[PDB]
């Protein structure tokens, strides 16, 4: 069994910026997501070799994880808020797609979005 590589997290291809949205993503988003007691099994990608989920990655074709918004966000990777803002839903999705409704991962990854929901609610508006 084989994992494919992880999303890029460096790029010098790529434009950036610092906004204070990404700052805020950063300090008070993944801040809040990452000390959570439920943010362990989104801290890196899916290890489907290690897991034995060999169907994994035939299902989640558009993997994402918080380890790689993570890196993302301290390596200033992203040009807008809005991509760090798809990347957590992406998150959130796969583990809805792949799983079933009531698995504790579910129960996991809806305790992480209410509390996403309520921090993206206040982002600030562009400075
Ligand atoms: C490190 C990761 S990543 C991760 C899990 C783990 C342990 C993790 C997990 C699980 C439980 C807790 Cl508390 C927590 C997490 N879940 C995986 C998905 C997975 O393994 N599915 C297989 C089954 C796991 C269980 C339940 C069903 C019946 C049995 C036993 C097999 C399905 C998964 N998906 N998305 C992510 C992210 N994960």
């Amino acid at each position: 069994s084989m994992n494919p590589p992880p999303p890029e997290t460096s790029n010098p291809n790529k434009p950036k910026r610092q906004t204070n949205q990404l700052q805020y993503l950063l300090r008070v988003v993944l801040k809040t997501l990452w000390k959570h007691q439920f943010a362990w099994p989104f801290q890196q990608p899916v290890d489907a070799v290690k897991l034995n989920l060999p169907d994994y990655y035939k299902i989640i074709k558009t993997p994402m994880d918080m380890g790689t918004i993570k890196k993302r966000l301290e390596n200033n990777y992203y040009w807008n808020a809005q991509e760090c803002i798809q990347d957590f839903n992406t998150m959130f999705t796969n583990c809805y797609i792949y799983n079933k409704p009531g698995d504790d991962i579910v129960l996991m990854a809806e305790a992480l979005e209410k509390l996403f929901l309520q921090k993206i609610n206040e982002l600030p508006t562009e400075e």
